[PDB]
């Protein structure tokens, strides 16, 4: 069967909700961005940054988790032979309590997450304020100044040498006091990625576009991957949206499978084409239905957990400007050729 | 009987006052918002923020207490089998002495409130400045830096795994000096919630409409719940108000029950729908009557301890403003249709 297994009906509601949460759908934009990101990670070729953009609601975190699991399963063989290796280190940024991004906390979080191997691996890292303990945890005292933590992290990254270093919600790097300090933050990240030779991938929303192009050097060592949303004007995106709606409808653990493609305009209105938002909506509706133990779904249940107009309006305002900034037309090529003299 | 038991008459005035105080009537808005919040926190589905909007008069605090007691009741059978878990934890935001909201005090109070289980559960928290003591209390040294407290609170939240984190009086987070500080405060809350995977429900007054819509990320990961007051235009609202008032009249531990529905216009004038205002007004009047051992109260008794006009109009100015912004009309729905192209 192409839908949910029928035997889930006898089993209670909790496992049905668990199955729907653990269920993941494949849609053309996700697979295209996934293959592009995997190709870029497989070899950076002098690149130190990947700026993956996309709306609030797209699949960026799920894409990151899928990439990490794929790379781990790819590397496990070589891990069976060569020890002291971590394939992927994936980290999320932290919004600071103060107005300036805390580099010390970023460095100590990197040390914490990066170094969780079997205790057999010992490296007595530089600076005397960082050491192991009786439980395998990494001990970082406040006495350790930030540059010392940077040096220790550089040593650890150089030895372990992960294939890619994920920085989720990278837009938190913009919390700075000086306007010009944005380029300084990006330069600090670039310098960290230079002497370590570790590919840094920056996962962020459209707020990350403030870092998109600063200085020629950062432009050279970065690639722009756009996790575009399924638009409404292009018919093919509409067909993809209807296909993913049907795929979701097939895997709804209900006694009766609801008809869902019919009300696709409402779904596009309240999700803007982002698959994550639609999955959230359907998860909420399914949870409500399973709580009521009703056979099937209705538009009513849909409206109860629907995103309100005001919050959905703000998202599209953010998305409209972000896509406008990231829009590359054939005309833009013409001025580039005209300026260079290739016209 | 549907009212107070008659045995309370023999008991002194203190016992009758206690019985009326611990009594909590139920009204359609209360039960509706309670069910909506229960279904929202039964599963968050990728949502990190709940914005319970309501005037200082409804019943936000008692709704929070009801939710905590309900979930505490629900989690007892699993607690008897599994230790090291807290069903629900919640605190109240602190208005800071200085200009800026103090994150250190917020973090330390959250850690204090969350970590009050039986003394068997030892998790040897991170940061050397956090530990237990001879009396079982959690001691927080002033030398502990704020990010260290944040990491310790994160580890405690992950290990204990609460169902929902309540932040009452959440409008206190707006004590900022920069326009963008207003936003990265909520960004810090969102980072704390994401990194722990814990839903954060924010109960606050209409001042929280400031935190309503900031950027697509916080617009998506938040669901707005409006604790609307019983207005005067809706006949159903008037009927519900009169039913609640009649239940209050029947539940007064008085020797002779007075007729309360007569001065419904006066009661709505001095309460404008807030059930809590009516409740504590009636508590005031009943206590004043019981002080003089009178068999009944009078209009002048209500007038003796009512709410003055100067304040009463002040909530109206705030309330009509918040209800104005929180008004979602069909015109806004069609505006999304035109902008997105689904018209
Ligand atoms: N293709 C997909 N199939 C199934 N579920 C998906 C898919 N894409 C996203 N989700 C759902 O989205 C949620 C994860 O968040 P998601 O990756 O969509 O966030 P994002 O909007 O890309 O990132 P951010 O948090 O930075 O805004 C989960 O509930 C997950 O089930
Ligand atoms: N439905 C209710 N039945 C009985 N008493 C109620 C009810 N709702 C509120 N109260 C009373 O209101 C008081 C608690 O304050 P309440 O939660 O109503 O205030 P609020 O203005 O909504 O919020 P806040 O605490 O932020 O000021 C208590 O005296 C409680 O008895
Ligand atoms: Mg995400
Ligand atoms: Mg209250």
């Amino acid at each position: 069967s192409t839908g949910f297994p029928l035997e889930l009906l006898t089993r209670p509601a909790t496992e049905r909700l668990a199955y729907f949460e653990n269920y993941t759908v494949a849609h053309p934009r996700l697979k295209e961005v996934y293959e592009i990101l995997m190709r870029t990670i497989a070899e950076p070729a002098g690149a130190s940054f990947i700026f993956v953009y996309g709306a609030s609601g797209v699949g960026k975190t799920t894409l990151r988790l899928r990439v990490e699991q794929k790379l781990t399963e790819l590397a496990l063989p070589k891990l069976e032979s060569d020890r002291a290796r971590v394939p992927v280190v994936g980290i999320e940024a932290i919004a600071p309590e103060s107005r300036y991004f805390n580099w010390k906390e970023y460095y100590t979080r990197a040390l914490i997450t990066l170094e969780e191997p079997l205790i057999d691996h010992k490296f007595d890292y530089g600076v005397r304020g960082i050491s192991r303990d009786n439980f395998g945890k990494i001990n970082v005292e406040s006495k350790v100044v930030a540059p010392a933590l940077r040096r220790a992290l550089e040593n650890a990254l150089i030895h372990r040498h992960p294939d890619v270093f994920f920085v989720d919600e990278a837009q938190h790097f913009g919390k700075v006091a000086s306007g010009y300090k944005l380029q300084d933050q990006l330069d600090c990240l670039k310098s960290l990625a230079n002497m370590t030779g570790i590919l840094h991938c920056l996962l962020g929303t459209y707020e990350l576009l403030t870092f998109r192009n600063l200085s020629g050097q950062l432009s050279r060592r970065s690639v722009d991957i756009h996790f575009r949303r399924y638009c409404a004007d292009s018919p093919e995106d509409v067909q993809a949206f209807k296909s993913v709606l049907l795929t979701f409808q097939q895997h709804l653990p209900l006694a009766e499978t609801p008809n869902l493609v019919d009300h696709w305009e409402y779904f596009y209105e309240r999700t803007l084409g982002c698959i994550g938002t639609l999955k959230d909506w359907l998860k909420r509706v399914l949870s409500d239905a399973l709580d009521r133990e009703a056979t099937t779904i209705t538009l009513k249940d849909l409206q109860k957990r629907a995103l309100s107009v005001a919050q959905c309006q703000k998202m599209f305002k953010e998305i409209q400007e972000g896509e406008r900034q990231l829009s590359e037309t054939e005309a833009d090529v013409q001025n580039l050729r005209s300026a260079l003299g290739l016209g």
